[PDB]
């Protein structure tokens, strides 16, 4: 039903031919179809022939022109392929038809996918290649792909195809049916400043760990996350106050820092929200979460309202996280905290003395505060204050200045007691506002500076226990009130030393002892380093496994596919390619490159090409997330195309992404791509047909032939009419004599009109001299008006009888 071909013909130098018949007839069943060579085009076109050997003949050639002697066989093969045997033709440009299909189905789940155009594939407004849309699927394992990438060469059929496979790394806890409820405390002191530090960009790093150690918690969906950013208190956006500044002797309060009048003892704003202060696993809170993370602390000193908030009040941030922990994890999940930080507490919540006249001995008080821990080494939070009607800044201690809390309240300077100048200008105002100004209205003066009450040790003047820093009060907060719960805490420590106030030996214990184990605090030394350490601290509550672990994929090229393997007809490196995203590549066969050097993603990775099969397979394949390889190689469609039929560049494309699972199977997309078989066209030469026609010179009587007359034959001269000459000047049909068999023979005529003239009668017979005979016209090479011109009473005669042309004479009667 597909084959065809087409015959023009040809004439008069090269000019076109109308009007020809021919027939093509099936040589195993006779059946028959005749075609006319059609007016516009000048063409004789046969549609639509079936599988089998044909003869075509010539049935009527064009008016004018020979008959053809030959007969041409033409051979349609199964696929439509037309040939017109042993003979030479143009083949010609067909048109591809406008059908598509329009999807896919995958084996393995059995779904549409939708299939489109390739660009680079059209020939004459319709497509010959079909790309799977899209062309990445997503699979549990992470992705895969397979596409017509580029058009090598259209007209050849020839294109590249590349496949990808991404894979995935599952974290998985030590008991699968119990997912995490994790938050994470971040440090947001001055301190973490990016430039400080000597440039060490604590704030910037710390938080694009914080972001991918949540990336690495939610990757599984089951699992939770929270964010607490903290530093004099937590950073969520609420409007805070806290209190700054030293004190006279009688304790009124003033702000000796130079970038603020000295009344200005307290300072007030809301705080950056940068805490997410719900337990979620949902992806738009995730990414809302993320952006919460701060990537920045305060860069300026003192002169920023925003320093006086970047001190460190670790109690508060603790509380925190056992709040949300308490308030919001799940009944059956493990509960963690990530908690990094770059310095030691500055700040706690007073533990709540009795300072009532019989009250006993602070000893003796914290002894009972001790005894109703659940381990008999901390204080539960009921007994710290930790709200107050007129704000916590009237409660809190310490405020950013020491991790010591002082038992001598002098400042010093220099080696001595510190005064705050007044100079002559401001005697009579600090005087009036009621400091304990030492001097005169003249010199000037000054003011002896004391620590305010609440950076001191208290009860100060205790003669039993007296607390002298913001570990222990921190420390004890932790073993009564969240080492009990069971959390595995873990701590990241940025540059931890002590500072300020104290060393690296105590600050190195006091975050162990607010981890749930030691093991479970590090100091991080290189700030490069702080998701290593998170990310170690994970591993040991989840095991990691990739998702593609000996991976391989199978790839059959599809019926009527040919892999290139070019001119050396063997499969090898110059035929493929195969590369990974962490830069590795096989080269040459070999796995070579990848940041270690040691061929990477690839080390183990290999390409096959099985020739009975006709078949590729990659091997050897592990990777996790972001982990991608690459294979690419070229096809060709086979000679043996059926014309507009879209063929599958590939059979069952598939990656088992485990070999340890041999049943575990999914499917790659599939693309198409076709051609249009080009049709034989003969061109015929045909030669112009002449004139021919015979007369037999008779006896008028009997009609026997004779011999020994002559004649002549005139041609009428192109230019005048009346006017009948000799055909040409070299002597041709000029004082012909017959023969025994009477005839007159005349062919090879040009078209135009002709005048047989009798010269001479054969002896015996009435004189005929030089006499005119016979009229008629060659008119496309056949003779027309065949007609008598004699004269009135001469002998001679026309005559047509039993389809011959006789000339008579009349036999010289008896005298
Ligand atoms: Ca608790
Ligand atoms: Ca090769
Ligand atoms: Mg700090």
């Amino acid at each position: 039903a597909i084959g065809k071909v087409v015959i023009k013909e040809t004439g008069e130098g090269g000019a076109l031919l109308g009007d020809a018949v021919f027939e093509l007839k099936n040589n195993t069943d006779g059946t028959t179809v005749s075609q006319r060579t059609e007016a516009q085009t000048g063409e004789a076109i046969f549609s639509n022939i079936k599988p089998g050997t044909y003869t075509l003949t010539e049935a009527q050639p064009p008016v004018g022109y020979k008959p053809s002697t030959k007969q041409w066989t033409v051979e349609v093969e199964k696929n439509g392929r037309t040939t017109v045997q042993g003979e030479q033709v143009e083949n010609r440009e067909e048109a591809l038809s406008d059908q598509y299909p329009q999807t896919g189905t995958y084996p393995d789940v059995q779904t549409p996918y939708q299939i489109i155009k390739v660009d680079g594939s059209e020939k004459n407004g319709q497509h010959k290649a079909l790309n799977p849309n899209p062309y990445e699927r997503v699979i549990p394992e992470g992705t895969l792909s397979k596409r017509i990438y580029q058009v090598n060469n259209l007209d050849d059929n020839q294109y590249g195809i590349e496949l990808t496979v991404s894979g995935k790394t599952v974290y998985e806890q030590k008991d699968k049916s119990v997912p995490l409820d994790v938050v994470i405390l971040l440090d947001n002191s001055n301190s973490m400043s990016n430039i400080r530090n000597k440039n060490a960009r604590r704030a910037e790093r710390a938080g694009e760990a914080t972001r991918s150690l949540i990336d690495k918690i939610t990757s599984d969906s089951e699992n939770r996350v929270a964010l607490v950013t903290y530093a004099s208190t937590i950073f969520d956006g609420t409007e805070f106050t806290v209190e700054k500044g030293v004190a006279d002797k009688n304790g009124k309060r003033l702000n000796d820092s130079l970038f603020w009048n000295y009344d200005q003892t307290s300072f007030t704003t809301n705080t950056k929200d940068y805490s997410y202060l719900k337990l979620t696993n949902d992806k738009n809170d995730i990414v809302e979460l993320k952006n919460k993370v701060p990537t920045e602390a305060e860069d300026h000193d003192g002169n920023r309202l925003m320093y006086q908030f970047g001190a460190t009040f670790t109690q508060k941030a603790l509380m925190k996280a056992d709040e949300i922990l308490t308030q919001q994890a799940r009944q059956n999940s493990q509960k963690v905290i990530f908690h990094i930080t770059d310095g030691v507490p500055t700040m706690s919540y007073p533990i709540n003395f009795n300072h009532a006249t019989f009250a006993p001995s602070y000893q003796n008080q914290l002894n009972a505060f001790f005894s109703k821990s659940p381990n008999k080494d901390g204080i539960l939070l009921s007994d710290f204050i930790t709200q107050a009607t007129s704000g916590e800044h009237t409660i809190v201690r310490g405020d950013g200045q020491s991790y010591q809390m002082f038992t001598d309240k002098t400042v010093y300077e220099k080696g001595a007691p510190a005064a705050f100048p007044v100079k002559p200008e401001k005697y009579s105002e600090m005087k009036a506002a009621g400091y304990a100004v030492i001097g005169d209205p003249i010199n000037g003066g000054y003011i002896w500076l004391n620590w305010r009450e609440s950076i001191l040790a208290y009860p100060f003047n205790s003669n039993t226990a007296k607390i002298t820093n913001h570990g222990d009060p921190t420390r004890w907060y932790y073993n009564g009130n969240i080492a009990p719960d069971g959390y595995d805490v873990f701590t990241v420590g940025i540059g931890i030393n002590g500072d300020p106030g104290t060393d690296e030996a105590t600050a190195t214990s006091f975050m162990q002892s607010i981890s749930s184990k030691p093991e479970n605090y590090t100091n991080v030394t290189d700030t490069t380093k702080i998701l290593e350490q998170l990310n170690r601290y994970f591993h040991t509550i989840v095991t990691e496994k990739k998702s593609i672990e000996n991976g391989t994929i199978t790839d059959p090229m599809g019926e009527l596919i040919d892999l290139q393997l070019g001119t050396d007809g063997r499969f090898d490196p110059a035929d493929y390619t195969l590369t990974a995203n962490d830069g590795s590549r096989l080269e040459n066969g070999q796995a070579v490159g990848g940041p270690q050097n040691d061929g990477g993603l690839l080390k183990n990775a290999k390409v096959l090409y099985d020739t009975t099969e006709k078949r590729i397979r990659v091997t050897g394949l592990y990777l996790g997330t972001d982990e991608k390889v690459t294979l690419t190689y070229n096809v060709r469609l086979n000679d043996e195309f059926v014309s507009n039929k879209f063929y599958d560049t590939n059979g069952r494309t598939t990656l088992h992404p485990k070999e340890v699972e041999q049943n575990t199977v999914r499917d790659f997309p599939i693309p198409k791509i076709r051609d249009v078989r080009k049709y034989p066209e003969i061109t015929i030469s045909k030669e112009k047909k002449l004139g021919d026609i015979e007369f037999i010179k008779v006896n008028k009587n009997d009609k026997k032939p004779l011999r020994g007359a002559v004649f002549s034959l005139q041609k009428q001269h192109p230019d005048y009419p009346d006017i009948y000459g000799a055909i040409d000047q070299n002597g041709t049909y000029q004082n012909v004599r017959t023969g025994e068999d009477g005839k007159l023979t005349f062919k090879n005529l040009s078209d135009g009109k002709y005048r047989l003239f009798e010269n001479s009668e054969p002896a015996g017979y009435k004189p005929v001299q030089n006499k005119p005979i016979v009229a008629f016209q060659i008119v496309n090479g056949e003779v027309r008006d065949v007609t008598s011109i004699v004269p009135q009473d001469i002998p001679a005669g026309y005559e047509f009888t039993n389809d011959k042309h006789y000339i008579t004479n009349e036999p010289i009667p008896p005298k």
